[PDB]
């Protein structure tokens, strides 16, 4: 079920300067997730990484990947109408390659396990700019309190 | 050819942010044609403003950057005139036909009709192979 | 000769900062003129980046405020369809006569052309100055509303 | 003499968003110097101060003058090369009215005292909008 | 545990970013005394403007840090006037003696003079403290 | 004394507003430790998106915070490699404890595991406190020069 950034905005709490999803192109509820984020040199992260040479900070681009799949649980399940989650730990990130701007950042998070119980939500994240892999994310936890 | 990156285009364009509105230049002919492309997206600062309840790239800032592609094209057609500074002196017949989003990949293309420093030139954005800005006629002076 | 101050303009157009580039209506007559204007500081952020060796305000943004004030007409013209969120549908003649820096008061007068209940088709023209002398002129602003 | 905001920022080293001269439009060395500061809503203040109502802060005024006042400093005596000049006192401000987006405020500072490379100028500013007084500061105190 | 934390201080001033200059408040005795923090980071938006080649946080705004925790004090003393935005009516005898750099702690202390109810109008007096040592004075602060 | 903060800070890392993320540098052994902070208020610009209802410090700008410290380390344990601009190859085994608030002050330690200037890899673990309670905790960072 696609989606334009209003209905992000719905979903997530997040707004600018740190909103890091632009669109989600496809969604199954309790499965996977793929959206995309645009990189643009109109960023204001940009002008700190780094003044030489622009390039995409890896930990946004994590950022990135756990908004994307936090907006995956907020729409598997949403009993919990807590719109706040926040990262519990992350594990096995490897940045392949550079994110300039010009690139078009593809996104997929995975859900490994819910347990709607305690708030405890486990996902794999991988992002891609032109069909090559430039990030890897093993397993990000995340908990809405 | 050979990309110009966005290193690069700060090299050639005095332009820096929140002005700079070309991320990559994809294709160059000196003297005849420029394609380039400008990433759309939420986290950039005129969108809080246009709209709060609906984000959409405003129709000026499109003008904006086809202006500075024609502008790269420019400087780089003829750069005897040692002189980066180059301001729009008019815009003639620009029409938009679709909303441009964040999450959308702004294509532009602009081709130069004449140099004298007056240069007059043509522009067109895509998104998705789809015309989104038409601009007849781009004028600039050194 | 009704001024309008800030906070009733935010209350008629959807734009904001930085985005939002009227600052005072001085003038307005509904389905006729709107005259307006814009003080431009040096403490905006576009300068920065229009720019770093020499501030000059863009002429887009030039644009954008005339269009927001001629945007502004059309609202309090008539309200019947109460939609804020204007966009610009085209532009055509515009010319930049003079540099617009910073110290500068824009006076910024949009007159009104045609308006349509056809799909809310509205055009206008306007005419910027600084110090009585024309800065911007456009020749007609085309506006339809989503 | 004028001086534009390209030859202000030759000057002082204030930068965005902390530069609040945009034009000088009247200057005596070791006297008297007068000029303006354009109040818009396009300014990156203005979103904090305050949401439901833009007010321009009094602090910012106080700014404004002061870097006014500094120019004067620096043009009447620059054998100190020397153009970060820090605000050591200030006294006797009293803010009238609000200054608000749309305004222009008019802003002269007058020399009072400056004793040579010590360091030490002391300068009065006062600030209209339309004519009308919306800030007065008896004493800026610099250390140059 | 008399404090104020910064989701708190948002109920009570009507401050927003980036125009909020206080981040806690560690002591509060209604219509007596205010004690608050400042952090001072080099990621402040007016850090680049002041100045490109040496951050220094501008004494204007050590100024409106307290007036805005001076202000918190007043609101919390007394609200029966249902108003939260206070004007700066006026300010005396502000002396700034050390640089506040980014990485300190910006220790404040408000302390109410006297307040109107007759005008409306509050006195009150500020310090502000980077590693115990006095940074700046404020003799009196008037507000409206 | 071992004392280095913003200006020096600015001098080995190539990091700039808004992404300097390291205040203070308070203590320093080459090739062994380094301690520093980061101040964290309201005034800095990511609070507003995260979260307009709530202000959170973001999870990942931790991450960099200590990044940045651990980066410092490296430059000044051997700069043989003439090269500043450090990348982030791999993180793992991060931990969020507490939320990072508005007016904490986060004191941060970096500790350098390997480091094969041969390459140009460097390991390091940190730890940032507030209040001598542990917020997060990073087994690896890996880093990359170029
Ligand atoms: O926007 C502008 C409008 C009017 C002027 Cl006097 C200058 C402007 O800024 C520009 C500078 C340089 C280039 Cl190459 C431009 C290109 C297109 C549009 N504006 C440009
Ligand atoms: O700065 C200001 C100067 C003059 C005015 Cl008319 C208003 C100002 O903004 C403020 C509003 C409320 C409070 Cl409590 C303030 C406290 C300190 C400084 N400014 C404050
Ligand atoms: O505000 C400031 C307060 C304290 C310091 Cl240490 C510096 C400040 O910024 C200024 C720099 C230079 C000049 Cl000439 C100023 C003049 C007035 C006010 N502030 C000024």
């Amino acid at each position: 079920t696609s989606i334009d950034i209003e209905d992000i905005k719905k979903i997530l709490p997040h707004r600018y300067p740190f909103l890091l999803v632009d669109k989600v192109i496809y969604m199954q509820p309790n499965k996977t997730i793929i959206g995309l984020k645009q990189v643009s040199t109109n960023e204001p992260f940009f002008n700190g990484h780094f003044p030489q040479k622009q390039i995409m900070p890896g930990v946004l681009q994590i950022e990135a990947l756990a908004q994307l799949a936090g907006i995956l649980c907020l729409k598997s399940d949403d009993s919990q109408k807590n719109n706040l989650f926040l990262f519990a730990g992350v594990d096995g990130v490897r940045w392949k390659k550079p994110v300039l701007p010009g690139d078009t950042l593809t996104m997929q998070a995975n859900l490994i396990s819910f347990k709607s119980s305690l708030g405890i939500a486990k996902l794999s994240g991988v992002g891609y700019v032109n069909g090559k892999v430039v990030i890897n994310i093993s397993e990000m936890t995340f908990a809405l309190s």
